[PDB]
């Protein structure tokens, strides 16, 4: 109970820690110094956390993976968006 | 077995993605941007997963979050020294 609550707390704060910047890079579409390689190392990795977290069963992994997920991929579509323009 | 391999796989990717980023700032001192709260929160965080990894008995978690506060926390360090020099 009070172990399932620590990961959620645990997750609530390394996730949105840099989420404005996230956010910020989204709304301004300004990618400049973002590595696609350091996203897409990242990404696998975030990928690979969500399978971990399915096969353990720990919601908290799973849900802080997920929220990373769906803050990271925008953010490398928009990169490799404006690298392309060039 | 393939199970702890993935989240070892999964710590390495996610780890290791932007640790030239961190190593480049202790290596320069340069913290130019970096926000003293958002790097708190995030330690917070790190350290709460480390609680968790523990109670959880996931050596994945654990190593991924260790390795994250040798490379936080000295960012936090050069960030609040020059913040001071002011
Ligand atoms: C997140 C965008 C990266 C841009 C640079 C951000 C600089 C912040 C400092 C270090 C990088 C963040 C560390 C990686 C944060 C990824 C969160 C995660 O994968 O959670 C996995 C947990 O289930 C296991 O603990
Ligand atoms: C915006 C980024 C793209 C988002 C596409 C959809 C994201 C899908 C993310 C994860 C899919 C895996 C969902 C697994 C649910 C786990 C629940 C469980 O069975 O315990
Ligand atoms: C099973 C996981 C499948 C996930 C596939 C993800 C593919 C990418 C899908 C959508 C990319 C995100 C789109 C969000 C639009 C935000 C606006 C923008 O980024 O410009
Ligand atoms: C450079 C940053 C400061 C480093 C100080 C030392 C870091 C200590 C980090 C974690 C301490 C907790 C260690 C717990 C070991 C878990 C092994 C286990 O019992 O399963
Ligand atoms: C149980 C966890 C205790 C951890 C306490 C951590 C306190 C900070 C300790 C050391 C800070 C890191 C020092 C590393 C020196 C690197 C050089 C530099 O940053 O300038």
């Amino acid at each position: 109970d009070t172990i399932l609550l620590t990961g959620l707390f645990a997750a609530f704060f390394t996730t949105f820690a840099f989420a404005p910047q996230s956010i910020k890079t989204i709304r301004t579409r300004n990618t400049e110094g973002i590595s696609v390689v350091m996203y897409i190392m990242f990404l696998t990795g975030v990928i690979s956390w969500i399978a971990y977290g399915i096969m353990r069963s720990d919601f908290a992994v799973l849900i802080a993976n997920i929220v990373t997920l769906f803050l990271a991929a925008p953010v490398l579509v928009i990169t490799l968006i404006n690298r392309r323009k060039k």
